[PDB]
């Protein structure tokens, strides 16, 4: 169930030697990506996350202040303009702090949850690249929560709930979790690390989450919980993650007015639920073997004619399903119906509607599924409602299965 | 009237020295950006376009092949990795051709309209930067149409119609059209330029569009129709653009199987309707002086109490409007109602619902607008239906105005 082969077969994306680890999302792959963004946005609205967009690059001075220049230099791409040096962002956190720093903040504004579908670039060693799982340019479903020390428990709990809730939609209910502790190269005192590692360990146990400690694998700025999903070859991939940061806000001069009217430095929780769109889509492609649930399917329905005689009927139904919000395409090619059906079956199109003369003068449609099931003759409005229901509920199963 | 001042007043975005010409989109500005994307996508669907996403950078060798290295060198940011040089993309076209090049193409696949909200970076001289109008990082509502020479007329006409179609939503009264011809530094033969310039002029005449020439300002790869919009100081800004390219496809080895079964090179039409999201938002901000039509307004409705006595009611109404899909916020502060109305008017919030004891008992709301108008008491569901209609129709006007 190699996602790279499936990606080619379903025309989802491609990569080239001229852009190692740089993904070209084709129309169908991009549709999946966009549906995942819609899903993430829907889930975050529930938590009142703001959504922002930060700059693609920032001055070297900024990255020196955060600690990235000294602890993350090899992974960063650099460029220049007018003798000024810039780093293309490998993370979205610094930009989020810059936004937080605009306008006086008070304890009343916390917790402040700031999300971004942030494009990150990291100069990963070429030999470590692997399909969509490890690339050089990727988009994270990122967010940073600015809060008080007393709010850490609840905010970390909120991130954890988000992970399990969102993962359950895809059928993932068996997650291997790691707590990666202080790395050799790091910022912050040992006292700070003791406190942060403890906070995360307690959060995991309070949630009855079995986890394994992982020596020296934390971020340079804080310990991290890793939510692990496996690929077809049983290789572990870090997808969701939660990190506790007591260093970056101070380094970037972030503060707020406490209730005691004194200036305080907020705590920052970093988290990505899916991880990156690229990696998560890679995992989903292998998990479903290309049979994406209807809500995620690039093309949900294909309508085919037998001969040019049903073309008009097919075009009418196509526009009708399209107006109903279904991703539909008409296949009016001069090919045998069995040839068309095989093609769309291989493309994993959830539903196929066949229209012969009988369907045209009946006003109905013959329905088939990509699993080869013959659903017989159905009413057009009936198929539309059933599809809309399957889509709205983001169901893992198709009609009658 | 200046978008930079209005942007600050509405907390839409900010810029700073560590990222010259790079926008930090705050929640409210990003909301506008996202609504424009939804709008464009609605039109892309209607006009039959695929939507893709290309990589942020590619090998400098590819940019040499396209002619960008010799004709667009100063504008490109460069970076490197493992002994190889890369250019951060200043345009989305080469990436689209790489996608087109994947999989054998037939004349039956044309015209192939490929759109992308493409993030471009150009090393614009710092002295030339201006708010959101001229930045170094921006997102184009770009697309490239691959077609046959016989399809040029219909495809260019389609782009022109799309421009006026989309622009009518905003009610622009001043749109100056320019036909920018062959520049000093260019690729392609003089005969090719003669044909391309003539094709664009004929398209403009066929659509009854008066225009003026702009000698020597075409792209290095082809002539351009420019749809010019103006800011509050009546300064001209190129927004929409349609360009005809007979050079890039060949340079990047693009081809398709013709009807005669012979290999043919497709013509490529480049076009952006809004231009860049950044520049377009700058223009809209000045055009409306911050009074964004309700569908674009960051916050569409603010519900306010008088005393904490109506807080529960206000919270219930805010949840109800939120569930109805309206961008609503509650203002429960212990501030004079006159001050609250003043503040949200400064923020250009379309509608303000005032809730005193009478409203709580009646189950209604007192409606006011940012234009200072009193719409009186209204039923909550009535307000919801009217706002949803104003939003769905992307109407330029508010209730009773
Ligand atoms: C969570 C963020 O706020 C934090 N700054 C951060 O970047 N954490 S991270 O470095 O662990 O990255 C977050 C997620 O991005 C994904 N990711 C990281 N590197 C890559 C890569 N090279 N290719 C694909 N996905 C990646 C992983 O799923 C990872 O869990
Ligand atoms: C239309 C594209 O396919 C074509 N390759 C292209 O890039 N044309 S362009 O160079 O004229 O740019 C398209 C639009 O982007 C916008 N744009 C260009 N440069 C900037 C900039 N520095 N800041 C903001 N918007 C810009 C303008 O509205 C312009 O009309
Ligand atoms: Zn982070
Ligand atoms: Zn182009």
């Amino acid at each position: 169930r190699d996602h790279r082969k499936i990606g080619k077969q379903l025309d989802l994306y491609h990569m080239q030697e001229e852009a190692p680890g740089m993904v070209f999302w084709h129309n169908d792959g991009w549709t999946i990506f966009r549906e995942l963004e819609v899903f993430v946005r829907s889930k975050l609205k529930e938590y009142q996350y703001q959504e922002v967009k930060g700059p693609f690059m920032m001055d070297r001075v900024l990255w020196e202040k955060t600690g990235h220049w000294d602890n993350y230099k090899d992974a960063m791409f650099t460029t220049s303009s007018e003798n000024r040096e810039y780093c293309i962002k490998p993370m979205n956190c610094p930009g989020h702090v810059q936004i937080f720093n605009q306008g006086l903040k008070s304890y009343r504004d916390l917790p402040l949850r700031m999300a971004e579908f942030g494009s990150c670039h990291r100069n990963e060693p070429s030999g470590s690249l692997h399909g969509l799982m490890r690339v050089r340019g990727f988009t994270q479903d990122d967010a940073h929560i600015f809060c008080t020390e007393e709010q850490i428990r609840d905010e970390v709990n909120g991130c954890i709930r988000l992970v399990y809730d969102m993962y359950s939609t895809f059928g993932f209910e068996k997650i291997v979790v790691k707590l990666s502790t202080r790395p050799e190269k790091r910022i912050g005192s040992d006292e700070m690390w003791d406190r942060a590692e403890a906070d995360l360990a307690v959060a995991l146990e309070e949630n009855n989450i079995p986890f394994e400690y992982q020596l020296g694998e934390g971020a340079f700025y804080g310990p991290k919980i890793e939510f692990t999903l496996y690929d077809c070859l049983d290789r572990a991939w870090q997808c969701g993650t939660v990190q506790l940061d007591f260093s970056l806000p101070s380094r970037l001069s972030a503060s707020y007015v406490g209730e005691d009217n004194e200036r305080k430095v907020p705590v920052m929780i970093h988290r990505a639920i899916l991880g990156s769109m690229e990696r998560f889509i890679g995992i989903l492609t292998e998990e479903f073997a290309g049979f994406f649930p209807t809500w995620l399917a690039p093309v949900q329905v294909v309508i085919m004619n037998i001969t040019d005689s049903q073309s008009e009927y097919v075009n009418e139904l196509t526009q009708k399903l399209s107006n109903a919000g279904i991703r539909v395409k008409a296949d009016l090619r001069n090919e045998k119906i069995g040839f068309k059906i095989r093609e769309h079956t291989l493309r994993r199109v959830p539903y196929m509607l066949v229209c012969g003369d009988k369907e045209v003068e009946s006003g109905k449609v013959a329905v088939r599924t990509r699993r080869g099931k013959d659903l017989g003759s159905m009413d057009v409005n009936e198929v539309i409602e059933k599809l809309q229901q399957e889509i709205r509920s983001r169901s893992l199963k198709q009609l009658e299965e």
